[PDB]
């Protein structure tokens, strides 16, 4: 799997994108990896932020679909026409399949300005896929269609540009150290899973653990940041605040809302507890505060408060090897072998460990 290593690229806090083509013959697009979705959509118009875009009129294996779909989300939105093409990852298995695509005619707060990115590709299940579940995602085509088996797995490397590994088919051991341990996917939609235990430098916040996957947790490359349910980030935070008060910050700070500059280890270490495999198995998995504090000298606090349930996003992410085993409903983690620490203090993945009562920490 060679060929993969290295094939993620990005900027700060604008995601991490892989080179695609589509078309015959192949058009060449950045498309940002999105493992909170399930669309494959990409830019088909001259908007100004936009390198380059899907020029349906130079494809001779374009097919259109003649329906359209309409697409908002918390943040933004986008729409457009279906169709299907043929669709392969250069720096990825040597396959080409026939997918669907959105062309994107019509966005707002989509495309970035000043990003080199030009489509987004939902690797989560047809159940959240739009218009609705009978539009087939990519990855679904891509196994259906192929020998490539049913997983992949993502090394997401962060730092101003970033880099990565998006590993198709397979899994890369070069890219991990220790150990890989699995949680169920609780669900086929998002890539849901169950938060069972936190602790913020050893101190169990001592929640009902449907807290902490209020209305959901789900592990989300197209998130930057960590995301807890209201209630769980407040006593987070409250815990934060009391470990680290060496100093004291504003309360905009805390909210996201604003900076706090110098010219690490008053900081605490965040653990998550995930279910395991077996019954009354847990593993935890713990991050730095290199992976919580965002550089913008100045850092923002990468954790916030959320509605719609925990967020495992790049600010998880970038200190594991992750492992989307869809064949065998299971996400696993592993320690990146690139991942930013100290020479005191590292990211960890532990187990196992015992937890009663694992099935009623998700909510129904
Ligand atoms: C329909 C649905 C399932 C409710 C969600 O559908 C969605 C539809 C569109 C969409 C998303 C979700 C997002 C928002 O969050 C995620 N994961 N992708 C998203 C994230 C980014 C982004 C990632 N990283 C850094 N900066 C920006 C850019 C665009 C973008 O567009």
């Amino acid at each position: 799997f060679v060929e993969m290593v290295d094939n993620l690229r990005g900027k700060s806090g604008q995601g991490y994108y892989v080179e695609m083509t589509v078309g015959s013959p192949p058009q060449t697009l950045n498309i940002l990896v999105d493992t909170g979705s399930s669309n494959f959509a990409v830019g088909a118009a001259p908007h100004p932020f936009l390198h380059r875009y899907y020029q349906r009129q130079l494809s001779s294996t374009y097919r259109d679909l003649r329906k359209g779909v309409y697409v908002p989300y918390t943040q933004g939105k986008w729409e457009g026409e279906l169709g299907t093409d043929l669709v392969s990852i250069p720096h990825g298995p040597n396959v080409t399949v026939r997918a669907n695509i959105a062309a994107i005619t019509e966005s707002d707060k989509f495309f970035i300005n000043g990003s080199n990115w030009e489509g987004i590709l939902g690797l989560a299940y047809a159940e959240i896929a739009r218009p609705d579940d009978s539009l087939e995602p990519f990855f679904d085509s891509l196994v259906k269609q192929t020998h490539v088996p049913n997983l992949f797995s993502l090394q997401l490397c962060g730092a101003a540009s970033v880099g990565g590994s998006m590993i198709i088919g397979g899994i890369d051991h070069s890219l991990y150290t220790g150990s890989l341990w699995y949680t169920p996917i609780r669900r086929e939609w998002y890539y849901e899973v169950i938060i069972v235990r936190v602790e913020i430098n050893g101190q169990d916040l001592k929640m009902d653990c449907k807290e902490y996957n209020y209305d959901k947790s789900i592990v989300d490359s197209g998130t930057t940041n960590l995301r807890l349910p209201k209630k769980v980030f407040e006593a987070a935070v409250k815990s934060i605040k009391a470990a680290s008060s060496t100093e004291k910050f504003p309360d905009g700070f805390w909210l996201g809302e604003q900076l706090v500059c110098w010219q690490w280890n008053i900081f605490p270490v965040i653990s998550l507890y995930l279910m395991g495999e077996v019954t009354n198995q847990s593993f935890r998995i713990t991050i730095l505060p290199q992976q919580y504090l965002r550089p913008v000298d100045c850092y923002k606090f990468a954790i916030s408060q959320s509605s719609t349930g925990t967020v495992m996003g790049a600010v998880i992410m970038e200190g594991f090897y992750v492992v989307f085993d869809r064949a065998r409903k299971r996400i696993g983690f592993a320690v990146s072998a690139c991942h930013v620490h100290d020479e005191f203090r590292t990211a960890a993945v532990e187990g196992p460990f015992v937890t009663l009562d694992m099935e009623d920490c998700g909510y129904n």
